[PDB]
C-alpha cells in the first residue's frame, strides 16, 4: 500500500503544479484530514460565494418561497454570462451557478427570515448584514474549509435542521459526476470580489456500497485560472486515495 508521505506529497503536487495555494479537507466517518499545499487554510474564514446556495435553496425550499418545479424566467436584462439569459428552475440554476435566480429566492426569503435561518443552521460566522441578496459574495459571511466540510457532512446524512424532503431536493440538485459506481455531489464557487480571490468545492462522494464521504476544496484563484481547475484537483485526490 501507499505510505501516507506519498499521498500526502502527491495531493500537494495537485495544487504546487496549478501554481495555487490550497487545501481539500476530506471527511471518514468522524476524522478530519487536511491535504494540499497550504494546511493553514484550514481554519482561516473566507467568504461564502455560490456554495451559499445550497443553503440558500435550503432555505427558499423550506419557506415556501419556491418549489423545484418553478421556472424563474430571465427578466430580459444583459447578464455576466450568456448562460444565464435563460429561463430556469433552482436546480439549473445551482448547476450553472446562476446568481440572479438565487438573488431573487434570498429577496422572496427576505432578509429577516434569511438572518434567523442562517443563526439557526450555524452556517460559518453566521452574519449577512444588511443586504439580502449581496451577503456571499463580500462580506460579511464568511466560513472556514472546515466549517464547510462539516455543512456538506450533515446535508450528506440528512442532519440539518430542515424537512428530510428539502434536503433530498437540494441533494439532488447538486449531482456533478459519476465514476466508477461512485457519485460526487459538490457545489463549487469562485469569489472574484474579494482580494485574493477564493475557489471553492464543497460537497461529498456517495460510493457503491452506500458510505458517503465529504470534501471541501479551498484555494486562491488567481486572473489566469480556469474554473476547472477546482475539479480536476479535487477529482485527482480523491482518486489518489482511493475515494473514487
Amino acid at each position: 500500500h501507499i505510505s501516507s508521505q506519498q499521498h500526502e506529497k502527491a495531493i500537494k503536487s495537485y495544487f504546487d503544479e496549478a501554481q495555487t495555494q490550497g487545501v481539500i479537507i476530506i471527511k471518514e466517518g468522524k476524522n478530519l484530514s487536511t491535504y494540499g499545499n497550504a494546511l493553514a487554510r484550514a481554519n482561516k474564514e473566507y467568504v461564502p460565494a455560490s456554495t451559499f446556495k445550497m443553503l440558500n435553496a435550503l432555505i427558499g425550499l423550506e419557506n415556501h418561497k419556491a418549489t423545484t418545479n418553478e421556472i424563474f424566467k430571465w427578466d430580459g436584462k444583459k447578464r455576466t454570462y450568456p448562460m444565464w439569459e435563460k429561463d430556469m428552475t433552482l436546480g439549473e440554476a445551482m448547476a450553472l451557478s446562476a446568481d440572479p435566480v438565487y438573488q431573487e429566492l434570498a429577496r422572496r426569503t427576505g432578509l429577516e427570515l434569511m438572518q434567523k435561518e442562517v443563526k439557526r443552521v450555524n452556517f460559518g460566522n453566521t452574519n449577512i448584514g444588511t443586504q439580502v441578496d449581496n451577503f456571499w459574495l463580500v462580506g460579511p459571511l464568511k466560513i472556514t474549509p472546515v466549517q464547510e466540510v462539516n455543512f456538506a457532512d450533515d446535508l450528506a446524512h440528512n442532519r440539518l435542521p430542515f424537512k428530510l424532503e428539502t434536503q433530498e431536493e437540494v441533494k439532488k440538485m447538486l449531482l456533478i459526476k459519476e465514476v466508477n459506481g461512485s457519485k460526487i455531489y459538490a457545489k463549487s464557487g469562485w469569489g472574484m470580489g474579494v482580494t485574493p480571490q477564493v475557489g471553492w468545492l464543497t460537497g461529498w462522494v456517495e460510493q457503491a456500497n452506500g458510505k458517503k464521504i465529504p470534501f471541501s476544496l479551498n484555494l486562491e484563484m488567481k486572473e489566469g485560472m480556469s474554473g476547472s481547475i477546482r475539479n480536476e484537483i479535487t477529482y485527482k485526490s480523491l482518486e489518489n486515495l482511493g475515494i473514487i
